[PDB]
DNA sequence: GAGGACAAAGGTGAAAC
DNA sequence: GTTTCACCTTTGTCCTC
């Protein structure tokens, strides 16, 4: 089953150039269309999973760029 | 159409927690979830709840929110 | 696969307690 | 010092395009 490279939720197709939900599509695509800046009140190693992916933005966010989600691929 | 908060009588704002309820009543619950606040009635646990004395007894207000039917499950643990 | 509508989650802080 | 609640913001679903 197509795995959300962000969560680990199930993906519903690529978003943004990569496999993901709608859940991480959404949230990559507001913090995007914002300019909304996070910061980790951790050291930016927050865990992202299905069960637990709101714990951080700013991880969460860091983590849709790692696995290669593309800011370009959001509308201006 | 207009719809009433089952736990207190006041103007319920939506569904919350799989019920019709205010936005008090939701803040309330959601507030004793997060912390898992245990309150304990002064008087034999059959404080009335209405718009005018929900803020009386915390631990009747809590026990007719679950007799109501909100659901502890929907305050969520992922949060920040 | 892009974005938007929107119910129902969540957070906030002045005022109430 | 803590708790309430009106008024906010954010999340995730499901839809048109
Ligand atoms: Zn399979
Ligand atoms: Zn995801
Ligand atoms: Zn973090
Ligand atoms: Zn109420
Ligand atoms: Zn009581």
């Amino acid at each position: 089953k197509r795995l959300c490279l962000v969560c680990g939720d199930i993906a519903s197709g690529y978003h943004y150039g990569v496999a993901s939900c709608e859940a991480c599509k959404a949230f990559f695509k507001r913090t995007i269309q914002g300019n909304i800046e996070y910061s980790c009140p951790a050291t930016n190693e927050c865990e992202i999973t299905k069960r637990r992916r709101k714990s951080c933005q700013a991880c969460r966010f860091m983590k849709c760029l790692k696995v290669g989600m593309l800011k370009e691929g959001v509308r201006l």
